[PDB]
C-alpha cells in the first residue's frame, strides 16, 4: 500500500546524447500529450496511497508516468530515442495491465496513446 521511490531521472555515470530525435521527443512528443485534456493522471507517478490503490505496486513492476518522462528529457538523461519510447509504451501498458477496458483511465490512455502513435510515425530522420 506504501509508494516505492520513483523512477531514475538523475544519473552521472550514464552516458547520454543530444540528438534530434531526442529534441522531436520532448518538443513534439511530450509536448503534445502533457498539454492534452486527458493528461493530468499521466504528470506523475502513480501515487497509490493519495488514489487508494493499494496493490498497484504489488502488480505494476516497472512503474512509469510523463513527469518522468519529462524530467529525464529535459535533464538529458537518455542514450538515444528507443529508450525515451520505451518509456511511454510501458506508461500505456501499465494502465491497461492494471485496470478495466472501459475504465475512464484507460480511455485517457487510449487518446493520449493515439496522439503518441501518430507523432512517433512522423519520428525524423537521424541526423
Ligand atoms: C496512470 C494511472 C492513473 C490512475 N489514477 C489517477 C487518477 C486521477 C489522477 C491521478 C491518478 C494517478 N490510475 C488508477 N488506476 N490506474 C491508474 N493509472
Amino acid at each position: 500500500s506504501m509508494n516505492p521511490p520513483p523512477p531514475e531521472t538523475s544519473n552521472p555515470n550514464k552516458p547520454k546524447r543530444q540528438t534530434n530525435q531526442l529534441q522531436y521527443l520532448l518538443r513534439v512528443v511530450l509536448k503534445t500529450l502533457w498539454k492534452h485534456q486527458f493528461a493530468w493522471p499521466f504528470q506523475q507517478p502513480v501515487d497509490a496511497v493519495k488514489l487508494n490503490l493499494p496493490d498497484y505496486y504489488k502488480i505494476i513492476k516497472t512503474p512509469m508516468d510523463m513527469g518522468t518522462i519529462k524530467k529525464r528529457l529535459e535533464n538529458n538523461y537518455y542514450w538515444n530515442a528507443q529508450e525515451c519510447i520505451q518509456d511511454f509504451n510501458t506508461m500505456f501498458t501499465n494502465c491497461y495491465i492494471y485496470n478495466k477496458p472501459g475504465d475512464d483511465i484507460v480511455l485517457m490512455a487510449e487518446a493520449l496513446e493515439k496522439l503518441f502513435l501518430q507523432k512517433i510515425n512522423e519520428l525524423p530522420t537521424e541526423e
